[PDB]
Formats: C-alpha cells, structure tokens, sequence
C-alpha cells in the first residue's frame, strides 16, 4: 500500500508477497525491480498507493523522490514530480514530500506523484512560509551534546575521554584528525551511540565516502538513525551526489528548528570526488587539486553552524593524515584552521595497543565556556595542566588508569584535587 | 523608500513587507532577492527609491554601488553606474555615493542612479576637489589613542596592559604577533571598545579575512 | 482525403488539384488563386493565401513550359521558374490599403535532385523563414521548429518595443543550446504558462 514499508521489508517477504499476487521470476531480479513490479500489479487492482522520498530537483526542471534505503541513488521506483509540482508547492532541493501517487502511464517510466499532504513532516501551506537556511544568524555553540553514557561499560572509555578532551555541542563544526588504522572508524560508533542515547531527539546522519560494503552493514545495523553511503566501486559522480543530498535535506530540517548531526567520513575522501568531477579550471595546485574544486567541500563543511532562531546543524568529519598521498595532506592544509574543535589522534599511540589514541595536548575546543558550567570548565583547566609537561604517548595511558578506577567523570575530578 | 533601511531590517520584517504589496513566494528565497523584488515591485508603483552603496570601479569602465551590510558582496540589488556618471562627477574607487535611483528598464538587469547628491557624506562639487590620498605628506602618531576605559571591569586588565606595553597614536601602522590560540580574536575586541568608547568621533573598521561565519 | 479535411476545418474557400489531374490544371488552379487574390487587394482587403507546396507548383509550371533550350541542373529551365517567383513574390503590404499574405512550404530532402534546386531559388526571396527539423520530428515531439533556423525580418514594425526585446533575451538563451532540445525546452516551459505573456516574465526570473 505504501512504499516506505517496502523497502524496509526483506527480499525474502517480497518474494513472498509478490507470488500470492501472480507475478513470477521476482528472485532473479534487483530489489528495486521487485518494487516496480509489486506496485505496478497493485497499481492495476484499484486500491490507492502511498509514496516518500526526498526531492531531487535536476537542471532540467523535473524532480525525483529518492529514498534513503538505496542512499539515494536512482532506481526505477523513483517517484517522478513534474515542474509543476514545484509551481504551486515553491520546492527546494532535500526537501521530504509524502503523499498519494499514480500507476505510470505508457510512455512514462516513473511513477508521479498525485498530491502532497506532508512536506518536511509539516503542513505544505506551512513550509512555504519557512525561513531559507543561508539568511538564519550562525552563532556559537551553546547547549553541549553530553557524551559519557550512564550504561556503557568500562571497557570502553573512548566517550569519557571524549568529554575530558574536547566537549561538543550542538552546531559545533569540530574536525578529526587521524592517519590510516587509527581506530577512526569505531571511534564515530561510540559518539553515534552517545548521541542517539543521550539525545534521542536529535536527528542522527551518518555519511560514507568510498567506504566498503561490509563498513556499510555494520554502521547501519548500528547507529540508531538513517545512514547513507558510496562505495568504492560507484563512480566519483555518486559521491558528490551523496554528499550534496545529506546536506540540502540537513539544512531543510533546520528551518523547521530542527537539529540534525551529521558523521561526516571523511572530508578528505570526498575532497577527491569534487576534484575529479569538477573540470580543470586551468590553475593547478600543489597534489593536482585545483582551487575550485576544494570550494565545494568548504561550503558544504561550513554550512555547521548554531542557528539564533532555533535548531542546530552539527557537522562532524574525519581529516585523513599521513596516508602517503600528496593529495591527501594538501587537503588537510585548506581544512586546518576551518573547524572550531579539533581531537587528533596519534599513530604511535595506536600501535601501543592503548585505545582511545587521542593526543590530548593537541586535540581540544575553541569557545569551551559556553558549553560547560564555570566548575567543570576550570576543572579541566588544571587537567590540561598536569597533562601538558607529561609526553603525548603516556598521558593518554595516564587518563586510561585513572578512568578505570572511577565511575564517571565527576568522581574523576575530585581525585585530580586529592593530589 | 531607501536600500538603506531595508538591508538593516530583519528578514521576517521583509516578508512581512513583501506580502502586505502583493509578492509571494519570498521566504525560500535568498535576502538579495528579497530586496531586488520589493523594490521592483515599489519601482512600478511610482513613488521615487533612493539608494546608497560603495562605488566599485571595474575594469570595464563602469561600476557598481556596493553595500556594507552584505560585506561588499556583488549582488541583484546592487546600484549599476554608468562611466557617464564618473565622468561628469570624477570618482574613485571607495567613493561613497547617496542619492536617487531608477527602475531596471527591460534588457538590464541591475538598477540605474538618477542622480548624486551626496558624495563622501559632501556635496559633490566639493568632493571633486579633495586632494589625492598619495599626494598627502605622511608624519609621525602625534596624538595618542586612549586605551584605558573608566566603565571597564577590573575583571579584563587587557586594556591597561596595552597602555603600559605599547601605546597607540592616530596614524599608528602597529602590526600584531601571536601564535594560534594565544587570545588574539578577543584581543582586537577590546581594543574595538576602547576605540568606540573613548573615541567615539573616530571611523572603525574591522576587516576579517578566511574567518569562521 | 488530404483535401476533404481542409475545406471542413478551414473556415474559408479551399480550393486544390489532386495528383491524378494533369499538368495543365495544377498551373490553372494558381493562376486563378493570384489573380482573384490580387482583385481584393485592389479594394483595400486583405487576403492570406496558404500555398502548399511551392515545391510541388514549380514542378507543374516547369513541366506545361516549353524548353528554350537552356536546361539548368535537375532538368529546370530558367523561365520555367520566372513564373512562381512572380507568383509568390506578389505579396506585400500596400501603403493605399490592403495586403496580400502569401505563406508556402518548401520540400527539401525528398531524395529528388529536381527538388532540390528549386529551394536554391527561394532561398533569400522571403522575409520570414520557418525551418522544421527532421531529426526533431522523429522524436515524437510537436512542433518540431529549428529556432535557432527560423526567424523574421525586420520585426521591430510587428511587435511591440517590450515584446520585441523579450524575445532577443529569449533567443540569446536558445542559441547556445543545440536545436534538438531547444524546442524541448520551449515545450516544457510553455506547458506551464498559460499565455506567452506569462512565459516572458519567467524567463527574466532566472
Ligand atoms: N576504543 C577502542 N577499543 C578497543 N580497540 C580499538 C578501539 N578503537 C580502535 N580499536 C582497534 O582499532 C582497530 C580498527 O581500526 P579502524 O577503526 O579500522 O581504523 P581506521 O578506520 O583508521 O582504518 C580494531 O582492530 C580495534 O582493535
Ligand atoms: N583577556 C582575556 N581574558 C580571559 N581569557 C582570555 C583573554 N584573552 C584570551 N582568552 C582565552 O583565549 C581563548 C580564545 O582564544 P582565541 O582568541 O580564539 O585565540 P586565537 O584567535 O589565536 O584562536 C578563550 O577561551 C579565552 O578563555
Ligand atoms: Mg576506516
Ligand atoms: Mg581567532
């Protein structure tokens, strides 16, 4: 009846579902096939069908209505929306429309949308009055995203030294720092854990670029939120899609004082998409990366911002550094001093077996004395103080011992004053 | 009436505006565009728009007023100027320019000064005799730069220090040297209220560059 | 059946010749048209005549005219065609009153050298050009007009000083596109205006 539940559905309940139906030779086909052959045979019965998707809106004029399940990538059940559509509803890029749509006529290929009755989960004569995201007043971050999680186990205490080392909040646009098998793919998963548990209201994004399958799997059967990604074997072309869809739907959210985070990863990995895919300008930089091919990236890393009128848009990303590309380090040059929080991770203290890597010294957060009350805020202060003479390989051994024997962080800085 | 007030007031004031005079569809759209269509759609009605920018001379040969509130941004509400209009008033580039303006006539774009009747907050035939910047003879600071504010909390001792470290004059070309994280955003935040505040008649400008939004 | 449909949609007088009458008529049935038309003239009335085809009347006229002995290429005497251009170069707009429009279709790429020479002749002759793409045809989209081809002289005297200009901005968007899909263009942009007018306003907001 619907094409959200679909999707959701396994392949196995589709077949299934589509024999009873009198269809036949479903298993040999593509998911997104059986889709279009369900709904077409559904579509012929009578009975009404519903659709969602995310607007797409090309330069030809027309608009389709990808679907978060196939990280928006295009695929015959896509709903098609006409430029009248976008007329008499005003329409941007991102946008969420769910509603009724029409069995494909000969001659057409796509579904069309009938009416719409939801845009941005809101009334559509209320979005058209919503305030673009380019005029909302950026600001500092002031409400801090809490990190350390009551239920996780000492094992792991790479979210408590998250908290100690740099505090995030919301619109914060901090930047991670971290060569190749650093631990820079799990360290996201404790803060994807932190944030949906401890705010649970908060619209959790995670973005891949040029991950591998098997990453893919994992990060969505964990992260409690809607997860998108491009693998490796997908054309450059793919990726910068990818990424330009997660933003224009970000900043459509905000508008509605909504906050959304999104797990960038990684920043450096997606630099390489714009630069192929943008034509040579005929100034070439250092590494073969032209300058503006690394606008692109700036812009959609910049957009993080706290917006004065009402919601957040927290943009978190992954530097790749020492990877043995010169392309790759000059990219980090454009992106060092453009994030407000910085946590850099130590490639020696990772063969230490020591985990989490995180240079102390060097990692922390500008503007820390809006997120943190006055007493948590000076009692990091004469932390960094004792942790500063000591070298970079031992303070995070320091920290890890220390952590181990206290239940939280509180209790972590009542020992520090005992000494 | 003026491009002046219109930029200062808020976006919400201007969708306000905009839909009380018939336009639609204007809260997706960009602030620029926002100002562009009110003034067309006020252009039409018959009442005269003024307008005021920063004179842009390009290599062309005309130029554009550009407007402050947008930090000097090329933009559809920019006031396009004719060289005919540098030529009968002789003016530079940073010229401030104040004064009439018409309706786009189809074909055009941008809008088009009427007339000038406000030059470097002067009278324009005053300002065509103002002496070149680089003929004027350069000398020493002579008066000095007060940085101690009465009002200013013992709290911050910045301003105090600066007075007893290294004291500014009018003219002063000081340059500043620090390492990152050493405080030095807040540093000219400071300064920027001493100067506003003991020296209120003073012009202040602050110009950031490659600087988070 | 072509003729039948004409003279029940056209709300005036159809007249035509079909294939199977001679030479001799098909010059007969255009002599009578011009020379009517031009009586109606000469009472201060105007007249549109819509040829069809100019082509296929200089094939007639070739044929009932005796050779003079000088043969062009494709089998066309030189005074075999002195009397279509007459014929169509009879319409013009009289200053006393009246005017006389006269619209025709050219046949090209019909795979007959004969026909192709006879376009040659008319290339410059007319004031308005109207050039359909095959190619356009072909992929199922209507009407299938070479913009960038098609054009009128001097139209400043026809429209309006606004609506003149809109279409220069109009066509300084279209030219850089290829005809194939200019036309693609045109069609989805019309589609969602209701009147020219409104299509005119649009294309000055982007
Ligand atoms: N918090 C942690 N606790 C235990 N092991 C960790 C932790 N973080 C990283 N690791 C180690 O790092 C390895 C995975 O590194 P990975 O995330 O793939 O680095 P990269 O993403 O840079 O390739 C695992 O084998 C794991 O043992
Ligand atoms: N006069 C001051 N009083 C108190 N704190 C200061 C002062 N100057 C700088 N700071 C500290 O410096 C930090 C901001 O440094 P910042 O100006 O961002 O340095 P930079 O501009 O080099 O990055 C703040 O957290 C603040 O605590
Ligand atoms: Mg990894
Ligand atoms: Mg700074």
């Amino acid at each position: 009846m619907n094409l959200t539940e679909l999707k959701n559905t396994p392949v196995s309940e589709l077949i299934t579902l589509g024999e009873n139906m009198g269809l036949e030779n479903l298993a040999r086909m593509r998911k997104q096939d059986i889709i279009f052959a369900i709904l077409k045979q559904h579509a012929k019965s009578g009975e009404d069908i519903f659709g969602d998707g995310v607007l797409e809106i090309l330069q030809d004029g027309f608009g389709f209505l990808r679907s978060a399940d196939s990280s928006y990538l295009a695929g015959p059940d896509d709903i098609y929306v006409s430029p009248s559509q976008i007329r008499r509803f005003n329409l941007r890029t991102g946008d969420t429309i769910s509603g009724k749509i029409r069995p494909p006529k000969e001659g057409e290929r796509y579904f069309a949308l009938l009416k719409v009755n939801e845009v941005n989960f809101d009334k559509p004569e209320n979005a058209r009055n919503k305030i673009l995201f380019e005029n909302l007043t950026p600001l500092h971050a002031n409400s801090r995203l809490r990190m350390e999680r009551d239920n996780g186990s000492t094992e792991d205490l790479t979210a408590r030294v998250l908290d100690l080392a740099s505090p995030i909040g919301r619109g914060q646009r901090g930047l991670i720092v971290a060569p190749p098998k650093a631990g820079k793919t799990m360290l996201l998963q404790n803060i994807a854990q932190s944030i949906a548990y401890n705010h649970p209201d908060c619209v959790l994004m995670v973005l891949l670029i040029d991950e591998r399958p098997e990453e893919v799997t994992e990060m969505q059967r964990l992260v409690k939120g809607e997860v998108v990604a491009s693998t490796f074997d997908e054309p450059a072309s793919r990726h910068v899609q990818v990424a330009e869809m997660v933003i224009e739907k970000a900043k459509r959210l905000v508008e509605h004082k909504k906050d959304v985070i999104i797990l960038l990863d990684s920043i450096t990995r997606l630099a390489r998409a714009y630069n192929t895919v943008v034509p040579a300008s005929g100034k070439v930089l250092t590494g073969g990366v032209d300058a503006n091919a690394l606008h692109r990236p700036k812009r959609f890393f910049g957009a993080a911002r706290n917006v004065e009128e009402g919601g957040s848009l927290t943009i978190i990303a992954t530097a790749l550094i020492d990877t043995g590309s010169k392309m790759d380090e000059v990219i980090y040059e454009e992106f060092k001093g453009t994030g407000n929080m910085e946590l850099h991770l130590s490639r020696k203290i990772a063969e230490k077996r020591v985990f989490p890597a995180i240079d102390y010294n060097r990692s922390g957060t500008r503007k820390e004395e809006l997120l943190t009350t006055q007493e948590e805020l000076q009692k990091m202060w004469i932390l960094r103080k004792i942790i500063h003479p000591m070298g970079e390989i031992d303070a995070m051994e320091f920290l890890i011992n220390k952590l181990a024997m206290t239940k939280t962080n509180d209790d972590f800085f009542e020992m520090m004053k005992r000494s």
